[PDB]
Parts: C-alpha cells; structure tokens; sequence
C-alpha cells in the first residue's frame, strides 16, 4: 500500500529507503552506504537471471533507533516480504555487526553518521560546503567510517581519522598506524570530496604532530593520545569441527533438535515445518520456513530467531537470515551433503 512498495523489485540492482516516521523514503544512490545510527533502513538487491527475480531483502538497525523504531522496520520487512509473494530472503543487520553480503552491496564501505530523522537530517544530496564532523576510520576487512564527537577525546594513535570541514577534508593519520590503515581512511576521503562534494573540496594529508593551526583552531592544542585500542574482532576458527544444528519450530515457541552435527541431510527439511539451522559459535543462524508451514509461524520468523539466541545464550548481535523453501542461499546449502534442487 505505500507507495514504494510498487517502486520495489522492478528491476535489478539495489534500492535503499530509511523508515521516516513509520513512511518509506528512498535513499539516493550517491548516498548508498551511508546509514544515520538514529535510524532504520530497509535495502533490497534485486537478481535477475533467466525468467527468475531473486530478492535479498535486509533491514539494517541503527545503535540509537528506538525500540518502536526497530519494530516498525521489522514490520516493513513483512510487508515488503508478502507483497513480494514470499519469494525474498529477510536478513537483520545490526550496526557493526551487518552480514557479508549487505556489506558486499557497497564498495566505498559504510558510513555510520550520528543523529538521524529526530535530528532533521536528511540524505538529500548537497554541494554543501558547510560540513564540520569528525570520521573514525576502522577495519581491515570491511571499512566502516563512525561519526564521532569533533574533539581530541575521540582520537588515538593507532588509527586513522578525516576531519571534514566541508572546503577541505583532513586525513589525520596517527603514528602507529600502518600503510594498509592509511589507503583505507584515504579512500573514504576521496569518497566524500568525489561523490558528496563534487570533486571541489581540497584533500589535505595530516600527520600527528604536524598539524596545521586550522586543525588546531577548531579542535585546539593536541595532547596525549591513548594508544589505538586493538579491536582484533573475532575471525572464523578454521577446523574439521562440525559447529552446526538443525532444529524444528514447534509454536511460546518450543524447538526440538533434528541434527546433532552438520553435515545435514536435505529431507530433514520438511514443508510442512519452520526450520532452525544454528551456526552460532560462527555469528549465523538460519530460519528456513517450509512451503506448506503455518503463515502465521512463517511470518514470526524473525521474532522466533531472536527468542532462539536468547534461549540458547547466544550473543543479541548473532546474524539472523530467514529463507523460503526453494530459495536457499548458497551459505545455507553448503551444510547439507546431500543438496538437490
């Protein structure tokens, strides 16, 4: 009934809207990755391929949207989910903790910008100009740029950081950080003064302990930096070790085991059934809804996983992915011996 609703999955490629007081607003292409952390989004990747639309439905949670704000996404992504007859497969992403493939749909990396639609803020493009804010550049995989408190309390010595002061946009680079830190923080500064600014703007290179007197006007005299905390986010175990389960939902909801150890068998899976494949020691968990399943169980997926991580003490940032029978990711599949399609 939104209007959007008929602009969704006309075509291939990705569409980006912001939920705006409970009302889906698109987000321009040039400001794809960028996410305000006060907000919801709802991004959907559309596939063509012979005859075939295939739909990768996501809905990403800001750090400071509210627990109201957070439902009304949840609810959009129903929705969105049954208009597109069922067919798409639902992820929720988390800030900092967002899926491969939702990351993989932009390539200059993600933007985290504070505030958000109770701030008035807007992804309406802008030569602008006027800028004055402070980027947290973090990751080696995946580049992640934070909005931070303009001030040297946000600072550190072992990462890189861009002052964009709207004419000019600073690359502060810290002493102990290394060549790959720097091109990747470079990057994201060539990204704001290319694609928001026009290529206008002026990129000026900082270095701790040289930096110029507007740097030092704004944020004032440098003094000791903490030394760059090591995120070291945890990386995969790679081993012989079968981490995964397969469990039945049976309606709150009561989950009984099907598997003890990966690699699962195709016919486990049943139509008539809602799936959960628990790969949490790896951050996933899949939520596979049979055909001939319950509509009302289906629909509850998402809720159903959530209750699934609390119950069996998994980590609330844990990446949920709730598929249809018959489209299956490729993730999904590879823990079955015996796939046939």
């Amino acid at each position: 009934y939104h209007e959007e609703f008929a602009r969704a999955g006309k075509q291939a490629g990705l569409q980006v809207w912001r939920i705006e007081k409970l009302e889906l607003v698109p987000v321009p292409q040039s400001a794809h990755g960028d996410f305000y952390v006060g907000d919801a989004y709802l991004v959907l990747h559309t596939a063509k391929t012979s005859r075939g639309f295939t739909y990768r439905l996501h809905f990403w949670l800001g750090k400071e949207c509210s627990q109201d704000e957070s439902t009304a996404a949840a609810i959009f992504t129903v929705q969105m989910d049954d208009y597109l007859g069922g067919k798409p497969v639902q992820n929720r992403e988390l800030q900092g903790y967002e899926s491969n493939d939702f990351v993989s749909y932009f390539k200059g990396g993600l933007k985290y910008k504070a505030g958000g639609v109770a701030s008035g803020l807007n992804h309406v493009l802008t030569n602008d100009l006027t800028a004055k804010r402070l980027l947290h550049v973090k990751g080696r995989r995946v580049v992640r740029a934070t909005e931070v408190p303009l001030s040297w309390d946000s600072f550190n010595k072992g990462d890189c950081f861009i002052i964009d002061l709207g004419t000019e946009i600073y690359q502060w680079c810290g002493s102990s950080c290394n060549k790959y830190e720097r091109l990747k923080a470079n990057q994201v500064a060539t990204g704001i003064r290319y694609n928001e600014r026009k290529g206008r703007s002026e990129l000026i290179v900082v270095e701790e302990g040289s930096e110029p007197s507007e740097l030092i006007k704004v944020l004032g005299e440098k003094p000791e930096l903490p030394d760059g905390g090591d995120d070291d986010d945890i990386i995969a175990d790679i081993s012989n070790r079968k981490m995964a389960k397969l469990y039945m939902v049976s309606d709150s909801m009561r989950v009984t085991v099907v598997a003890e150890e990966n690699p699962f068998s195709m016919a486990m899976l049943l139509s008539e059934e809602c799936f959960i494949l628990d790969h949490g020691a790896a951050k996933q968990i899949f939520v596979w809804k049979g055909k001939d399943a319950n509509p009302q169980e289906r629909k509850a997926a998402m809720k159903t996983a959530e209750e699934f991580l609390q119950q069996m003490n998994y980590s609330k940032n844990t990446q949920i992915q709730v598929l249809p029978e018959g489209g299956e990711t490729p993730i999904f599949k590879q823990f079955f011996k015996d796939w046939r399609d």
